[PDB]
């Protein structure tokens, strides 16, 4: 049988989940009508489903791997625990996308006790519940799967417990963030029961590549020209991951090419200082995978 | 404040819920981006939400009315009971759309379900039914595409919502047991409404009944010889008795009008013609009141 | 040549404009890519364009008729007048759709809020010219923020302090924590025609269409009511449901005591007296549609 | 087994085919992903497919009924005949929708243009087989350019010199600077059935449906007219609006001078005599829909 | 006049065709309504049409080049031959996308097991030719879409269906029995000679197409290793010719080594490279490669 | 407060504007419903609006930066000047996308425009040009489909935006006069920014230059005999001079690397092979700094 991986059918995670699988060498033809997309080059089946189903599919052993936000994973874990079940899974990797936080927020027109008795709208009723029990606060519930941010101005609720990627989003609905109750990111998870030897080996291969993809994010390959005499000064500004590669230029004994891996943001931050030190013809090139 | 009604944002019930509101006199401009559509002529706000949210909004008193399938309503009632809560609501009316049933099905190739993985969108309904019948099974919850699960080797069987027997046969599945029958309902929250809101609900309910009573009925008109009245009346009696109308410069023939269920009309149409009926017209009826 | 009519390509007006033309006997095949849809049964070309173009096409005589909101029409009339031009058109009919109003609104304060409270504010709107005229007439100064869509977001996103916005319902503003302070313009859809006379044949076609437009308008919100009642109750029922002139009375087979009565009624009035009709002995009451009514 | 009917998946005929089945009492849930929609109240399966497949499915007996344009039906019939096969089917009914024609057209020149002007030209079309037969019959040679869509663009894009195009309106060609020169085929929607006899129960179901289809067709374009007039004017009004048979005459409450008159009329004839009805004393004129009419 | 190229209007094939033209230096603005997109930098017109029209446009000389699957090309060639015509074209290049196969499949078993069955397919002409040659009789069911549903919906007994993956059939409870046709995208040209200037433009494009094709699945690998390990690493990752060797700053023990590699071979030897002392290994894209 | 940048919501520029911001280090989550997208890593808000609004938002100081075509910018500048206002803005950079021209065209069948009805989306640019040339004409403003106007008999001629000469010829129109040439620009409002906002703009501009300088350039690598260095250098000089790299166990051949414009590379590629170049690679370059 083939390895089954469940990803979000469409949405935030979906594009990034697909891109990640593609960079890990999985080729597939995705038809928006089909539940499953079959890999053309590897024994892998990609299930594209509603995000909320993914944890359950992993807990129940229906699929082997899943990519899902920690928030959705924990919300569902809690729902199942409170129904008396014992869900389990293996965390393989916390990914570098899907960054967001779950925040209690009130109208700008302030404290945690100010939430006592309020109606609070959320898509994550279970995370909200646990947090309010732990802090001894009573409140009335209003579960909406979408458009939570509109609830207060539409007079459906007094406050919200909303997922945001940016502080500014709340301010732009005249809401003040009061307490962050959960921080999340996309994870790659695996079901509890051991896989067959061949499936596990395939998972291991994929993980090597996942690390390579993750390690390269935000990094670029920098090339420049400088006088040999300036090597030490430039190296101090742009050290590389180990040390600069040094390359001769044709018919030139005074100048060299230097190559270094750098985080893109650090490069821009020292770019003008590199020029002051005599660097010229500076190139930025992409890197798709990095292995330490 | 305005009366809040929650309906399905898009889908099976969404079109019918909107149509029904429109036939009940509610005018509104629906923008697919907004959560709320405000009625332009009445103090009513229509919330367009995911179906699965509607029961919760009614249980928690966030909205006043909802239109939702019995299946989704009961699934969510069960989930809340099993978390120890006590959800309540008022059933106002079982509606004439949204008919479907939840059915256990197996590949063509009840104790036969013991130990199987069963895919469903309604895990809680499935659970209750299998407890009541002492059957153990493994779960596979999918929100869409449950019918694919067996042929894709995700599960051995399904507990699927269907509107037609034939759908299962066309995925090489045999229906084995119907475990739930559902249809659209209009429901209201438990806590009493204000006097003005309740009066508005009452008005709407009079019209809803009118809409429901007229479904499948048509106004039939025809010409016949006066001599044939009795024979035609026996074929098409009307809701009370035929209206009889003179025709210009004619003493031998008349027009007759009667309400009829559309299916009964077609069933007796040829016999009406054999009895001398001609120029037969079928007109729509939008509301009927007893 | 064929008569040209311009309607909104997509949107609020758009569905209703098409429906109206269809009820006036115009059959056509609408392909979402084409500028023009040609009528299959009449010499009429329907141009489907951005709403904002329609007034200009009528002013410049490019098309013969148009269906457009008064608000868009006047905004564009003002823009052209302020560029020194003299736009003109014929108003044929105000239609029973596209109702909305243009309203100054501010963020809610639990207080009486005034027109002077707009002095110095940045005000977002899609109708800068209507806003401008109104604020000159009331001697108020303000800063401008023209957005073609999403005006209601401007205050909460901190792009502006206030808005001048099109609303169909009072409640919409309340639901963005905005208080309607002053209605500056009321609008509905209109059918308009260019200034320069049409050819005799085109004008005759317009006249035909107008007869039907009136028939469509006059029937909106009306229904044909039919019911059974005892003859003895005629006067009491007639007082409750008078009809457009007087009830039609129709015999029932083999019955001298009861009759059928038919009357046209506004749907809302019918529902308002429905229970009283039943108390007076009415039964098997039917509501049927009416597509056109002519006085 | 259930009766199988094939209709166009999306497009021109698609909406009308579905509407027609619905008016014939077939209830179904149509999901845009599925090939088949199953009727919820009758033993009928609706296949929604590409139009070009339908004739083949009927010819090969895969389905029992189909709704398809004559043009597509004949194009496919010809293709199969020229491959040596013998396709057959039963025509049940020609429907009142899908009207269009296939026309040879050229770029406008300031001159009279004719059929011999096509000799040697490259002619773009979606119906190569209908074009071929017509040009053989008229002894004209030409070069082919088959496009499934956008045939109207071929001349201006310099892909071809001329076209043989499907149009619903004369004006569409004029509006691409093409002159219609010869109509080579006229088409409309048809309901067809496969050659091999159906089971008794399936055939009885087909027969039921056909009774309704006729009722639907006979009512198209007809309305139920009601009005008030003085009894004295009956003869004059009857001459203007005779009805299907003769006017129904109905008393009005407490009135011996006026009556209500009801008559079925084609909508167009009604509008054509409407003003004359008013001149003869008609008032409160109503137009009501009719869904089915049976002779 | 400008060079005309026909490509699929929409579908997966459409995107790869556009990407390929873009990597060959053709810039254009594509509006989903227009038949034609005009190149902004070259005298080229791109026609975006239904796939099934492309062979015909080439056969009839309406356009100069086309990108189309072999399956669709041969299906239409056969249809035209059987109507007595003589279609011709030039094959310029078999491309590196659009791989699929046309397979007879039955519900979950031989070729003789197809005798007398109704077989659904979108390629009736390919199916016909194959069954004549093998002396098998069968009844036809032509569907342009959803062929895989035909057996379970009881429209047919079997199918002759295009597939990109073995697993797709197994997931509809169908067993692949015989592959009757293998296909991939091709670049083709009409039969009649082009003008000198158009043919020269085609030739330029072809040089780039080859460069694009030769680079697919290859990456530029860079790493650090001790000078002492050069031979062992070279044996694991030989490069297209031989590793480039580069000094590192203030270091006489270690060097950087660069080599082109097929991506799959790289991953297959990656851990062995690390065992041999490789570190800071980078994978970089390559857009074109020329021999 | 955060820096506000306005870009086209959807359209020609829209994708390129987003790409350019992304290459300048702005990460964001773009939901097609929202007016604003907030940058996740920088204090920047991206407003996605109709193109025609962008100049106004800059002139009125509502936003800090905008990306817009010169054509739309000047059309709106003119409209505002003719209403008596004084719009101003700072041009930061002419970008390398959005190239097009506004051209008077007639049916194939300048004084020839006197008295004609001329359709256009840019009435104000047309007006100014015709005043300057003393020509009278009648107007027909359409926001879309201007090219259809003559064949549909809505106008006699057009003043249309085109990216290619061939587009007009393919509607049987002849280009007669180019009246305006445009490309996308990055512009900024007139009133000074806060020190911190201006510094952020300056950072972004350094990157924008890097992006622009790299467009159409590639990093070329190849093998050649050491003896052929001079001949190859003359064919492919690099931006300064070729990098030269030893190959393993080889004293006769070397690797050479050079930056080149992609078109010049293809133009000399066969001559490089004649001179003994082999294993030639083309790699992308994302930014180049002088
Ligand atoms: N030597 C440079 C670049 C490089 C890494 N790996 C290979 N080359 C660095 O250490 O960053
Ligand atoms: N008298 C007819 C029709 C009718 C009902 N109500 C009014 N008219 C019947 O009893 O069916
Ligand atoms: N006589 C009824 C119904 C009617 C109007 N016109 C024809 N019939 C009324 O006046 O309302
Ligand atoms: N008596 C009218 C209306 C009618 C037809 N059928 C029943 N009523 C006519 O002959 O047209
Ligand atoms: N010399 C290395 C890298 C390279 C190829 N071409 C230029 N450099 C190899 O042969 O793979
Ligand atoms: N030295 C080569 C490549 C290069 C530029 N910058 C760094 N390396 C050139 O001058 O084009
Ligand atoms: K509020
Ligand atoms: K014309
Ligand atoms: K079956
Ligand atoms: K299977
Ligand atoms: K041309």
């Amino acid at each position: 049988t083939r390895l089954r991986i469940a990803i979000q059918k469409s949405g935030r995670l979906s594009k990034e989940s697909i891109e990640l699988l593609s960079e890990c060498g999985v080729k597939m033809h995705i038809h928006e009508q089909s539940l499953i997309a079959f890999s053309t080059n590897l024994p892998i089946d990609i299930l594209r489903v509603r995000d909320d189903d993914i944890p359950g599919l992993i807990f129940d052993g229906v699929v082997d791997l899943g990519i899902i936000g920690e928030n959705v994973l924990e919300e569902n874990e809690l729902e199942r625990q409170s129904l008396g079940e014992n869900p389990s899974y293996k965390l393989l990797k916390k990914l570098d996308f899907g960054y967001c936080r779950l925040s209690l927020a009130l109208p700008q027109e302030q404290n945690l006790k100010d939430f006592e008795g309020l109606r609070i709208a959320t898509s994550y009723p279970q995370l909200l519940k646990r947090f309010m029990k732990e802090n001894g606060i009573n409140y009335k519930n209003c579960t909406l799967t979408g458009s939570v941010e509109v609830a207060p101005r539409a007079n459906l609720a007094d406050a919200i417990c909303d997922l945001v990627s940016s502080g500014a989003t709340l301010q732009a609905n005249n809401l003040k963030e009061v307490k962050v109750i959960y921080e999340s990111r996309a994870c790659l998870i695996q079901k509890e029961n051991a896989l067959s030897k061949e499936k596990q080996a395939l998972v291991d291969k994929i993980m090597l590549r996942v690390a390579g993809v993750m390690q390269a994010r935000e990094s670029k390959y920098i090339m420049l020209h400088a006088p040999k005499e300036k090597l030490d000064k430039i190296q101090a500004l742009l050290p590389g991951v180990e040390r600069p590669t040094i390359l001769p230029l044709a018919h030139d004994e005074k100048n060299v090419a230097l190559h270094m891996v750098s985080k893109e943001n650090l490069f821009w931050e020292t770019m003008e200082a590199l020029k002051e030190e005599g660097a010229s013809s500076i190139l930025v090139l992409p890197i798709e995978k990095m292995l330490k």
